[PDB]
């Protein structure tokens, strides 16, 4: 009886064992005609779990995993040789990563932690943590866009503002600034605009959990004001990677999996992964979203990745990389999600007890560690990342708008009066029918009464 890697023959052992055990259980139960309401009985369960365990250690099944040998060993050397770059002064830094194919959900290789021998917790598949700002594309902007409430150069308020509970909304030490583009909101990861976006989605009662649940996310309370910043959410790196699989495969989710097939010795098929593809964001949204995340990495505001990788390997650095970082407040978790059109790679770092990493752990160390990781992968499989490009889908609507309001040039009721509105203008990619609408008084997403006049008697004379 033998577990096989994609072609041929440590956390990997356990993790596979366990999925495979689970499946055998479903098959046994069902080959025995064990009834709907019998399998609820605990005792029957324990007999079947134990029976599946046994069928597998002594019955000669051929278990086929999606895992790629060369890749997954390279991801282990890479964490053995370069794991120490994660160590930032706050003790041993733990780490989890998952590589995934964007067309299939197949998981090709992962890193369960620094060293299975010193610490057995699986951080790729079992440690579960808030994702912080990397929630914002899935949950706030890609939805707003996909629902026609925004396009790529719409404006958003980052003026100081408060939670329901009175407290002010921070970004590090900043109480906030002024108005700003989606781009700038994404690249810096400002929290206020994100707050305002999710607030808008509630105001229109959008079916936000219809989106999240279609990628397999489990969030218990959708009404959290910090949700888009990651309050009220917790995920493993593997589930979360599958959320970035969705944005990268033009919005078609494919469910994450490790096992493709289990065959008895004589070919009977005990179990087969059966693709269940689901169109979560329109193609227009996912592609306008690709364009945005291309600049989160190029602009290097919240990660140094494009720099460390250009130096490690200039030609891979020119593949079409997109993604997003996250930092939970207090700095206990750092995330980097990366994608090329072919692959997604999720990475988390943190401490098993939850204390603090250093300020730069996400920004510099995980960024450079991931650059090594992404190198070791390509160096082991030179074509795997691909040389393809993310492209706006033909169905994106290109609209014609003002750098300054994000809406079409037009005239405004400037609180009793009138101005024809101008300055130079910029392309906006929209995922609706029709485009930007004509400018208006409340042009920006979110914003208080006070500030729409701070901003309008300014974005004038
Ligand atoms: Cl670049
Ligand atoms: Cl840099």
């Amino acid at each position: 009886s033998e577990i096989t890697y994609s072609d041929g023959t440590d956390y990997l052992y356990f993790t596979t064992l366990a999925e495979a055990q689970e499946r055998m259980y479903d098959y046994l139960a069902q080959r025995d005609n064990v009834s709907a309401k019998e399998l609820k009985n605990e005792a029957t369960q324990k007999f079947y779990r134990d029976l599946a365990a046994k069928e597998i250690e002594n019955g000669g099944y051929k278990i086929t995993t999606t895992i790629d040998q060369k890749i997954h060993s390279a991801m282990q050397s890479a964490v053995a040789d370069y794991g120490y770059l994660l160590d930032d002064g706050t003790g041993r830094v733990e780490v989890g990563n998952v590589l995934m194919d964007n067309q299939t959900g197949a998981i090709l290789g992962f890193v369960g932690g620094r060293n299975y021998q010193e610490n057995q917790n699986n951080h790729a598949f079992d440690t579960k943590r808030s994702p912080a700002s990397t929630t914002k594309p899935l949950l706030a902007y890609g939805i707003a866009i996909d629902q026609g409430l925004m396009g790529s150069e719409t404006i958003l308020s980052n003026y100081p503002t408060n939670f329901a509970n009175g407290n002010p909304i921070m970004y590090a030490n900043s109480k906030g600034t002024g108005m700003m583009t989606l781009g700038e909101a994404l690249n810096y990861s400002w929290n206020i605009p994100a707050y305002w976006t999710y607030r808008m989605l509630r105001e229109n009662g959008v079916d936000v959990k219809g989106y999240m649940e279609k990628m397999g996310y489990e969030i218990p309370e959708y009404g959290i004001e910090s949700l888009p910043m990651g309050g009220g959410i917790e995920v493993t790196v593997a589930q979360h990677t599958n959320g970035y699989q969705t944005l990268a495969n033009n919005g078609v989710y494919h469910q994450k999996h490790v096992i493709s097939k289990i065959e008895a010795a004589d070919g009977r098929v005990v179990y087969e992964y059966q693709d269940k593809p689901v169109q979560v964001y329109s193609k227009a949204t996912a592609t306008i979203m690709q364009g945005l995340l291309r600049e989160v990495l190029s602009s290097r505001v919240t990660t140094t990745f494009k720099s460390n990788l250009t130096s490690l390997n200039p030609t891979l650095a020119n593949a079409d990389w997109i993604g997003k970082t996250g930092t939970t407040n207090q700095d206990e978790n750092m995330w980097l999600m990366l994608s090329t059109p072919r692959l997604t790679l999720g990475g988390w770092i943190g401490h098993d007890d939850n204390h603090s990493l250093s300020q730069q752990a996400g920004y510099s160390n995980n960024s450079n560690y991931m650059a090594h990781l992404v190198n070791a992968i390509q160096q082991a499989s030179p074509s795997i990342w691909g040389n393809e490009r993310f492209a706006l889908d033909p169905s994106v609507v290109k609209s014609e708008v003002l750098k300054s309001t994000g809406q079409k040039p037009g005239k405004v009721s400037v609180e009793g009066k009138e101005v024809e509105v101008t300055g130079s203008t910029v392309t906006s990619y929209w995922a609706n029918k029709s485009g930007a609408p004509a400018t208006s008084y409340r042009f920006a997403i979110g914003g208080s009464d006070a500030d729409y006049q701070n901003a309008w008697s300014s974005i004038v004379g």
